[PDB]
């Protein structure tokens, strides 16, 4: 396997550019790559957990934003799901599942992982909690 040279390139412009809110890579028709499937700059977090292939696997990298008290002022944390549902191809959920430390460690920056298995553990509440305590 391996990782698209345009992959990264995209994970460099959302971490010290901001450009993306979040972007959704995957493995190429031909699996042995990772090109990011898509990336967006939409604020809201409801707008996330709609382009999540509910029959389907995929790596997405969120540039979490929420609020502190501590150093009044809004904070930023770089999040790496893991989408692999309960209706996913068993066959598509192992090769996710292996080529996952590939984008892994690919990225230099990645705060928090979430692992996806059901639509609960990944909801905010859930990502935001794990990126704090």
């Amino acid at each position: 396997v391996a990782v698209a040279d345009e992959s990264l390139t995209a994970f460099n412009d959302l971490k010290l550019g901001k450009k993306y809110k979040f972007i959704l890579f995957g493995l190429n028709d031909a699996k042995t790559e990772i090109v990011v499937k898509e990336t967006s700059t939409d604020p809201s977090y409801d707008a996330f957990l709609e382009k999540l292939p509910e029959n389907d696997c995929l790596y997405a990298i969120y540039d979490f934003e929420y609020e502190i008290n501590g150093n009044e002022g809004k904070r930023s944390k770089i999040v790496f799901f893991t989408w692999s549902p309960d209706t996913a191809p068993v066959r598509s959920k192992m090769v996710y599942a292996s080529s996952k430390d590939a984008l892994r460690r690919a990225l230099n920056g990645v705060s928090t992982d979430v692992q996806g298995t059901d639509f609960s553990e990944v909801s905010y509440d859930s990502v935001l909690e794990r990126v704090s305590r």
